[PDB]
């Protein structure tokens, strides 16, 4: 594995930075966009764990931090495929975690190159969001304040006005992609009723595995191994 540091360019010429993980093998098995909230922990061990599981099988990985603590919406992830479609390859994977779960599936049926999506503690709806969200303070404005049980951070209210718009359980239904939902029957922060809400929504392929005992930010490095290991395994009947 090599790690790279990367910078490109939303469509308001806005400077975003992204890490990009690479395999040994000279050319990835696939790129996969991973869109996540790991940065709201003490450390980002859980993602570069992820991360390292998807090299170590052949793919090359760009994360993403959604959280802006280094404010989001989802032009910025359509920025992240653009600049892995002109630099690299088109993603062939997109993986989101937490609320970047939610706005992978939102956006997965705009990118006709995806060939499966895997999520980690995604909300099925806006009224899960909600739960986790308050208006920031306008100075700066249309952003709010999201909590995660780690470390805050701000968003584009954008972002859910345009979830509640598209309609998620839609964007699932009618995505015509393979699907991989993990998700922790212990998970305090979005409830495990929001993975049964999200694949009864998806048509097949669709599949679901359990993180037992793991919390939402993937605190035990264990749990974030398994997630890793088991979607590349997964994704590698789609990808190539």
């Amino acid at each position: 594995m090599q790690i790279k540091t990367v910078t490109f360019e939303n469509n308001r010429g806005e400077r975003l930075a992204a890490r990009l993980d690479l395999p040994v093998d000279t050319q990835p098995v696939a790129y996969a966009l991973f869109a996540h909230c790991f940065t709201c922990s003490k450390n980002l061990k859980a993602v570069t764990t992820i991360s390292r599981a998807l090299t170590t099988q052949g793919y090359a990985v760009l994360r993403f931090d959604f959280t802006g603590l280094g404010a989001t919406n989802f032009e910025d992830l359509r920025a992240a495929c653009r600049f892995l479609s002109a630099q690299y390859e088109p993603p062939a994977l997109l993986i989101g975690h937490s609320l970047g779960g939610a706005a992978v599936l939102a956006v997965a049926g705009e990118f006709p190159e995806v060939k499966a999506v895997a999520t980690i503690g995604a909300p099925c709806d806006p009224a899960h969001v909600r739960h986790l969200l308050r208006p920031a303070l306008d100075t700066t404005v249309g952003e709010a304040v999201v909590d995660l049980g780690g470390r805050p951070f701000r968003i584009k209210k954008q972002f859910l006005e345009e979830l509640e718009r598209v309609n998620l359980e839609d964007q699932v239904r009618t995505m015509r992609r393979p699907l991989l939902l993990f998700h922790s029957p212990t998970d305090q922060i979005v409830g495990i009723e929001n993975a049964a809400c999200l694949f009864q929504a998806a048509r097949h392929p669709k599949s679901f595995v359990s993180l037992d005992q793991a919390d939402h930010l993937l605190s035990n490095s264990d749990d974030a191994a398994f997630v890793g290991e088991v979607l590349g395994a997964w994704a590698r009947r789609y990808v190539g």
